[PDB]
């Protein structure tokens, strides 16, 4: 009813970045991934591979220690902060990160929230997701805020029931995006990308194989990678959500959309992505 | 000799769900799968694999604590929780799940007979297999109980030869449905699906390819997951035994039936599963 | 100058096994891999992977317990006799094989001779490699003993030079097999198979592909899983022997054959074996 | 503006090894590679996989002893000397190895470079990359020292800063290592590989695929192998960073450059080598 415009191809196709020949791993920046912990750990190892899939130079997995040896054999480009997310609860990261992500296999913790207080001091776009989605408000700062909910986790954050919610997704997306000054990819079939000031887009592509554990945390780990390759967070947070959709319609051409594995879309998405250049 | 039907491909395709735009895991459900112990571990990754294959929402695997690290970097979009199967022995579930198995990779022994009384107090359909499988009776219930004995365990369970039994396979499964109120699968070239309400079907899919170690494991998955995906559970259960019937047949195309390793039926799946929409 | 025959395709063909349709896992046999140490265990992985390809119904891995936990995200299809190599040198096996391999990755200690010892008291074919190798002699028994040496392990074995038994291949691996009453596959570039009886055969295919680490390994899985679905032992390790270079074959269409990984020799043989049925 | 000349296509055909029917693992010789500590872990597997894919016969990994269960289930084919690079800031190897790599996941210690020291006494092609490069000397001995650096290590090594170092690449490079009597593999677009007798020669392959965390800990393991089935080291290394950046071009056809994985240059190589031949 708000006539909110799609993430288009053309869009997509106008704002992906080169990788040129005169780069080094430096030009693309080192990430940081706060995820994974002993009781949900595989949500680290979705987002990790999301993440280096998507453009980065360097990716530091803040996880637990029982988690590290579980990534590495499928994941080996990795590197490590051992216990990095217990770690940020208690100071101030040391180190610059071009882009940092939270919350993917975290519980939803106090200890949480201090981290997330923490890694808000530090001058880069920051995603929220997970565990580390709260009813809270955020500090002015420089970098934007991206929170990535589904429905559940928006009445979480905002009190505003499922129900309602879904009768008017993006006018509540949008209303809580400008009065949290965060950006709100609120999920679900038509993900909404709303932003603090005030431009708001629809995704269209994606579809039912999507609704099915950790496809989520794999794109928390795609936007991680794209702000790291995009000069303009909008649009590296705009492209991912539409490229996470985009492979899981490439997987439905000859495969049934019930049996998806969310691993699965980092696999397709070099394929998918060579497209759109 | 009683002219049992074949559960066909005109019947599976006028079965099998749609997965719609707009649904969201919660509408495909939560599995809980309680497999795989310190001594025989690989049945949980079978099962878990074969699982979320197979349509669910999201998975909750109950498994041996030291099992979880063998089973993440393989299927990271699994959930835990950490010695669910003993842990079952002691209380009832708090948790709702839309479906439950338990028993592959698992001992046969009281304390699991223990967890299986717990399971069935809840409100759903379940799934018996391997050391789950006993002497028994089944209390009355809201769900259907779905037991998926091979011959040997069928002797365990009724005290009827495997001479005898192979003899009049669908004659004695129909009789052990109708006495103990429980859905038989009893496995062989030819499975029999016998239902508790006398309804029976032969499955026609299938070859020795499947003659080998873990693809029961992998079809107590399959069920579990369609379980989850169908609306009516008789249809689930018939379609899970055809499709895993089908992806043996698929592999043998071009491999030979000597070499099939239980799990590439699961990566086999997306493939096959498509060809029936 | 013996005029050794080579063991062709038209024999493989003739003499390579049906997996029929009324068939169950019991039917192919039970196999035990003694293999893998804590200080060399990938050999389990590869003997184990190439013995489950190989067409048996189950396979039992007696390994250290710390190797365990590494083969079953490759290979969930395996069960395990936890430290079995290190407890079958204290006691005869209470169990029923239909075939035993013993050797790959262990140590050459006179702990893994008693191991050797105690399983040749069973009435089985059984598989000697590796570490199992030593100069020795071989009770009268029911099942033939299988050695699988490559030069280094024969002039171990026997005390003939390496230098001088690569001159007379085929008549020393004869002398040999004859004296110790074993079947004898002497590794190499035409790998000879010595039968005890005065047969004997060379085999034909393979390249310089095979000449890196862990070949071997995946060979002495294929020869295990091979006797477990042969009722000839014999065609057994000659089909084994062939089907194994057979794949090397393949990879070098492609690839290069300075690159192969001996585990991919494995994931090779489903396509190799459909092509000479 | 010293017209360096490109290693051309031409080249490599002209001095890519065979690999014979005659040959035995013992031909292809046993590297060591020194990688991997617990904080670090993934450039072992990186390495060691680089390292099997490139025409050795045995490889032994030296790695702590917490990595090797996370190399064993992707590399089945190494062995290990449990914590080697550890042991060998204690005393002179003991084993006799065709060609040595040093430095990959290695902390920048002292302790590494006794490490270093020891490894130099033997009489084989020595590799030093990441944590082993340092500011220092090297002592006169057979076999040549190949030093890997990206131009941040080319400034810890001699002062140059990167600012300067990159105007005049292959000038720093020749110079330095004429004064070191080393090998520089100078990363970066246009690889500079200089040798201490003047020679000195560009990579003419590759792409900004490179540009991310893991693909150069890929190619000190391409090298590694690359010096064992090399007769002429030098050959050796410059086949091994040219045939490096072709996976990435061959990676790019249809692939973004934005998403390859380190690991995938590994699983790349077969085809890519055999093209060469
Ligand atoms: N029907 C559908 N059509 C298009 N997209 C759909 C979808 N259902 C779910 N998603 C998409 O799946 C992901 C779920 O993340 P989640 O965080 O809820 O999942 P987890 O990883 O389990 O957390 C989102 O990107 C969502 O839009
Ligand atoms: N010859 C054959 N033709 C068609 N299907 C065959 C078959 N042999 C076995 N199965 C099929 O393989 C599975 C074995 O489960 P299992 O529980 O005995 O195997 P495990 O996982 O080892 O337990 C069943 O689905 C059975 O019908
Ligand atoms: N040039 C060649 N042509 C044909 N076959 C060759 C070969 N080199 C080695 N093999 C073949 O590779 C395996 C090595 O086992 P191995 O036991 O020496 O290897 P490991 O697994 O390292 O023990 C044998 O089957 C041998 O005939
Ligand atoms: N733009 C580019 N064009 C061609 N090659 C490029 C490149 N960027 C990086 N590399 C190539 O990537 C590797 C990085 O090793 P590194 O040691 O810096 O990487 P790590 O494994 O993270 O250590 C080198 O081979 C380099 O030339
Ligand atoms: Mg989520
Ligand atoms: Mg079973
Ligand atoms: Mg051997
Ligand atoms: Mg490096």
């Amino acid at each position: 009813a708000m006539n909110v415009p799609f993430w288009t191809e053309e869009h997509v196709r106008a704002t992906l970045p080169e990788r040129d020949a005169e780069s080094h791993k430096g030009t693309y920046g080192t990430a940081l991934l706060l995820a994974g912990s002993d009781d949900m750990p595989g949500a680290a190892l979705l987002a990790g591979l999301g993440a280096m899939r998507s453009g980065l130079g360097k990716l530091v997995i803040g996880t637990s220690e029982n988690v590290i040896p579980l990534i590495v054999p499928v994941l080996p480009e990795a590197t490590y902060w051992r216990d990095g997310w217990k770690k940020a609860a208690d100071a101030q990261l040391e180190e610059t990160y071009r882009a940092i992500a939270i919350g993917p296999g975290l519980p939803q913790t106090e200890s949480v929230q201090q981290a997330v207080d923490h890694v808000l001091t530090a001058d880069c776009p920051v995603i929220l997701d997970a565990g580390a989605l709260a009813k809270r408000t955020y500090p002015k700062r420089e970098g934007p805020v991206i929170l990535t909910p589904h429905p559940g986790e928006f009445f979480r954050m905002t009190g505003v029931p499922v129900n309602e919610l879904q009768k008017k997704r993006a006018e509540y997306a949008k209303e809580w995006a400008a009065q949290l000054q965060t950006v709100i990819v609120l999920k679900g079939n038509q993900t909404v990308i709303a932003f603090p000031d005030g431009d708001c887009w629809l995704n269209p592509t994606g579809n039912g194989a999507l609704a099915k554990g950790g496809t989520g945390d794999t794109l928390t780990g795609m936007i991680l990678g794209m702000l790291c390759c995009h000069e303009d967070p909008k649009h590296a947070v705009l492209n991912a959500v539409y490229l996470h959709g985009a492979c899981a319609e490439l997987w439905t051409d000859e495969h049934s959309a019930h049996t998806l594995l969310a691993h699965e879309l980092s696999d397709i998405l070099p394929r998918v992505w060579k497209r759109f250049e």
